[PDB]
């Protein structure tokens, strides 16, 4: 995730163990239950679409879910993209790059360029949006359960 350093920098530092154990763990117990929200949105403070896609790939199994959860961030990233739409070409200087739906489910863009985005004034807040996502996903998974 992003954390403040004692500087007042907003520093990316890496997801802890201790928040990928008590994830796995909310997984295991609470996949289909309502649970499952608030702690995915309690261990994602701060973290970027990496740190969200690490999060995701350790949840073993759980196929038809992951499937669920990747279509509706699929449908989230075409959506982003036509409301934030782009001029071809390239960007005047070195320095640019506006992020596109694949760049803030984390496939298409590097953390580098997400942090940069996320400590930019004012920020793009690439993490949130994913999360946003995600948890629009999680509420399927609760909603249609079985």
């Amino acid at each position: 995730p992003i954390v403040q350093n004692l500087q007042g920098q907003m520093v990316h530092q890496a997801i802890s163990p201790r928040t990928l154990n008590a994830w796995v763990k909310v997984v295991e117990e609470k996949a289909f239950s309502p649970e499952v929200i608030p702690m995915f949105s309690a261990l994602s403070e701060g973290a970027t679409p990496q740190d969200l896609n690490t999060m995701l790939n350790t949840v073993g199994g759980h196929q038809a879910a992951m499937q669920m959860l990747k279509e509706t961030i699929n449908e989230e990233a075409a959506e982003w993209d036509r409301l934030h739409p782009v001029h071809a070409g390239p960007i005047a200087p070195g320095q640019m790059r506006e992020p596109r739906g694949s760049d803030i489910a984390g496939t298409t863009s590097t953390l580098q360029e997400q942090i940069g985005w996320m400590t930019h004034n004012p920020p793009i807040p690439v993490g949130e949006i994913y999360k946003r996502w995600i948890i629009l996903g999680l509420n399927k998974i609760v909603r249609m359960y079985s």
